[PDB]
């Protein structure tokens, strides 16, 4: 009386940010978002549901996770057990090939992989669309890691209509790269979930964010259709700066940036000034991601090595959607 | 046929920020502001109007200023010459005891001192209120350096009704201190005037700024009446963060912060956590000012010496209003 399943999902980095939930229970977002799934960082997860288990168990990077660290996995397991009428405790064994809780989207790859493993184990036979909807319930960004390359999370207006899909770009995504500047791989002070809730509920800047996101998304789409790299980069750099601006208007205000974040951002502007087209974005933490055409990646890593070590510059290319495995 | 005059004015640091002009020609602000005039940084300026001069001359720190560097002094001289019907060129000799164009309010002390020197030389016999109105025409923050201690610039609605005045605080200002952390005394990339104009005209966050400034000012006034230091510090720290947030929503966005700015801000929060009540604010540049009660100033300088040198921690106390000199 045992059901098991496995999946691999890659991280994604948001080009147009998701920031703030319209519905906290179902993770319905205030705005639509768009990301690039990457090849460098991924999560591998197996789940086992077994009548003989006596409690839910979460093992991450070979390390048993404590009650606080398991609360959310347990929330996702409860949700999927209701969606199957399954009453069995589960064992979740996951390995993050990506720093955890550091602004490098380990919740995207991690909850996507768990959703996929659960889909397999409980024989749910979900379409990609419906697997995206389930992953959304664990972490918003995870619903986009179901797909490769460019993916859009349509905010919709209900559990049924909020989900992601691939954005065809006539192969453009394979002509691009993202260079991670690792300022700090440690666990961050304010979680993505808590930070965006504080922003929604208290930031005087949040309406400004909302009033600009759809225009940014439209221009990202026009840029894709024309493979206009400077236009893409200007939109996404400003979109990320606008998102981080919102936390300075929260009550109390806060920032995800660290000193090295600003150093890296300024350096990206120097690189542009000195003839390397590239644009930075930051998800919810201190690390800096630099969008750059593949042909300029080595140029950029060398430029940036003047201030960061080899261990701090990690390149990445477009990556695949989720991979399921019956075991 | 020569008229001469001299004045000394001290810098001020805004606790509630002025950010954005409702009228660029007359420097009427979008919101009222409140500052503390300080004893550590000041400007000394002499002006001479003489029928024999052949052009306006501006000498700053013993160095002749070029055309670009004199444009604004020339605008202030033209304005004051119209207000006297004087047709004579002038020589302005000024010494800044304060880094220039670095976010340490050298335009406040400098244009205040020039306004005072011109008042003297042309025998204008201005009330403090009217001298504040004239200094306002050279630099907004300068209209507050006419007064000592706490001073408020009332935005008014016309050249006649926009001016500053002292805020009585039952001696509280003499129980306080401000510690400057000098991250970079160099000349800053974006001027205060250009930065705030870009913000007014393009920032999606500017309305949020406007919608909160009057509430901040009110609470600063209640805190003064009760000498409530924690309440003052929380208001002013959030007000400064909100002001800097507005530039991340500008088009294109920008920041005045440098890496050391964030380091210093984080350290101030550590100091609070470890039992030293103190609060940071930043005017338009990378340097960080820390409001602190006098009794905790040495504690704080020692705490901060773990990461900054002696040359980077400059203390300051409340300072006087403008001093005029007939020569
Ligand atoms: N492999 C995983 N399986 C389950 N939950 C995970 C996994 N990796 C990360 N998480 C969850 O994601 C949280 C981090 O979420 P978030 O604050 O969005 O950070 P990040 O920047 O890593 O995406 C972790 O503390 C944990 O709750
Ligand atoms: N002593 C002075 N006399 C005249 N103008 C001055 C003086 N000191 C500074 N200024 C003017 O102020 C400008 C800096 O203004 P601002 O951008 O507000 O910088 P700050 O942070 O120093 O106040 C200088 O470039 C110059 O135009
Ligand atoms: C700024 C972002 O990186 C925030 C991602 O937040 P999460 O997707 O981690 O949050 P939850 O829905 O609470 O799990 C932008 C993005 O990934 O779209
Ligand atoms: C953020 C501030 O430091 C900006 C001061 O700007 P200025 O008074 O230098 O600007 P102008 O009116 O253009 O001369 C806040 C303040 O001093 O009130
Ligand atoms: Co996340
Ligand atoms: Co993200
Ligand atoms: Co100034
Ligand atoms: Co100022």
């Amino acid at each position: 009386a045992m059901l098991s399943g496995k999946a691999r999902a890659h991280t994604n980095i948001a080009l147009i940010k998701y920031w703030g939930k319209a519905n906290e229970e179902y993770i319905l977002p205030m705005n639509s978002s768009l990301s690039l799934t990457l090849d460098a960082f991924y999560t591998e997860t197996t789940v086992t549901f077994d009548a003989h288990y006596s409690e839910d168990v979460f093992i991450l990077n070979g390390i048993l996770q404590n009650e606080k660290q398991t609360k959310k996995v347990k929330e996702f397991l409860n949700l999927v057990r209701q969606q199957a009428d399954c009453t069995w405790f589960a064992k979740v064994e996951s390995q993050n090939f990506v720093p955890t809780a550091a602004g490098l989207a380990s919740s995207a790859s991690g909850l996507a992989a768990l959703a996929g493993a659960c889909n397999v184990a409980l024989g749910l036979n979900l379409s990609a669309k419906d697997l995206s909807r389930l992953a959304r319930r664990g972490s918003g960004s995870a619903c986009r890691s179901i797909f490769g390359g460019f993916a859009q999370w349509n905010k919709g207006h209900s559990d049924e209509t909020s989900f992601a899909e691939n954005i065809p770009a006539n192969n453009w995504e394979n002509e691009l790269a993202m260079l991670f500047i690792l300022i700090n791989d440690g666990e961050k002070d304010v979680s993505s979930r808590d930070g965006m809730k504080r922003t929604v509920e208290t930031s005087s800047f949040y309406q400004g964010w909302l009033d600009n996101v759809e225009k940014d998304l439209s221009q990202v789409h026009e840029a894709i259709k024309t493979k206009d790299f400077p236009r893409l980069g200007e939109i996404i750099e400003a979109n990320g700066l606008r998102m981080h601006g919102t936390t300075l208007g929260a009550v109390p205000p806060f920032t995800y940036w660290s000193p090295g974040s600003l150093q890296a951002m300024a350096l990206v502007r120097q690189a542009r000034a000195k003839g390397i087209p590239c644009y930075f974005t930051m998800d919810a933490g201190p690390n800096v991601k630099v969008l750059v055409e593949k042909k300029n990646l080595e140029a950029l890593k060398t430029f940036l090595s003047e201030h960061f070590s080899k261990e701090q510059l990690v390149p990445a290319f477009a990556g695949p959607g989720i991979e399921l495995f019956e075991t």
